């Protein structure tokens, strides 16, 4: 309500509801978080990012974004844990600590807030933006098809009422675009984290395609390792490898953008569960699910630092 700590983590929220949380939170620690506003929604919402930082000019970063499709709750619920907690382990845990020692943290809870608030006033399995063209009756893009990587291939829908639309052109959506430039112009990010639901996966490049990328053999390493520390806490099992063999082929996604533009650990998740709740995860599992994918992110961060 009116401090982190009495805040209710075990429950979903709304969109004004998490804009409050931010602002709390930069609020008990000005030190180490900043609000920043990356940019606009198609209907003129502000889109947020936290900068976790301990100092330095533009020290390497890593990059973590959750709910670019809005019905997928779970993942911005993380996100808002991840938030508190990155603020209660600096300091007090040694790997963690290491880590922002080092290097930025950039959090970005609610990538397509209006489709977020969409879920909560008319459709709760709303997936894509919501913005409007001419040509169609039908609103919004598939915002995880819309980068500048194998557009418009296979694996994305050309149809505008379809729920994979990829949209008029590459990055047409400016809740995409705002990343596209913050992360361009920043230059120096060394990690780039996707967070979705559901299937319980960990996924790295590419989707587009069927080449292999060249660091094929790292980054699988690393996936098998962070697979590894998640299933350590609960039990949790998860499946690995690239896109295109795990689950299909699909054009225009964030993380073989993020890998063209030389950020090698680009790896994507899929939270809990195999479908008996699909998207519509009780709220009961909030904490568990944050938890133990913490782990495996952390994982992903501690190889980052040392490489
Ligand atoms: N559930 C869910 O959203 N799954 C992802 C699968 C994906 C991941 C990474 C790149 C491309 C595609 C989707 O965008 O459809
Ligand atoms: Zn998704």
């Amino acid at each position: 309500a009116r401090s982190t700590n009495t805040f209710n983590y075990a429950t979903y929220h709304t969109l004004d509801e998490i804009y409050d949380f931010m602002d709390l939170l930069v609020a008990q620690h000005p030190e180490l978080v900043s609000k920043l506003q990356i940019g606009r929604s198609y209907e003129g919402r502000p889109i947020y990012v936290l900068k976790f930082s301990t100092g330095g000019s533009n020290r390497p970063a890593i990059w973590i974004d959750l709910g670019i499709h809005s019905r997928e709750w779970i993942t911005q619920a993380t996100g808002v844990w991840f938030a508190k907690k990155f603020t209660e382990n600096y300091g007090q845990n040694p790997s963690f600590t290491a880590i922002l020692d080092s290097m930025d943290i950039f959090l970005e809870i609610v990538t397509n807030p209006n489709g977020f608030a969409f879920t909560h006033s008319e459709n709760r399995l709303w997936r894509k933006t919501r913005s409007v063209t001419s040509s169609s009756l039908c609103v919004g893009v598939d915002a995880n098809r819309n980068w500048d990587a194998g557009f418009g291939k296979a694996g994305a829908s050309s149809s505008p009422c379809s729920e994979t639309y990829h949209g008029k052109y590459a990055n047409s959506e400016v809740e995409v675009k705002s990343i596209v430039d913050f992360v361009k112009n920043h230059g120096n990010f060394k990690a780039f984290l996707s967070i979705h639901s559901y299937s319980q996966l960990l996924l790295y490049p590419y989707g587009y395609t069927t080449q292999s990328i060249p660091d094929k053999t790292e980054l699988n390493q690393v996936a098998k390792s962070a697979v590894a520390a998640l299933k350590s806490l609960y039990g949790t099992s998860y499946k690995y490898g690239s896109i295109i063999t795990t689950i299909y082929q699909a054009s225009g996604g964030s993380i073989d953008w993020s890998y063209n533009q030389g950020i090698k650990y680009s790896f994507t998740f899929e939270l809990r569960d195999t479908g008996r709740y699909g998207f519509l995860l009780p709220a009961s599992q909030i904490i568990p699910t944050a938890q133990e994918t913490w782990l495996g992110v952390l994982t992903i961060m501690e190889h980052t630092v040392n490489n």
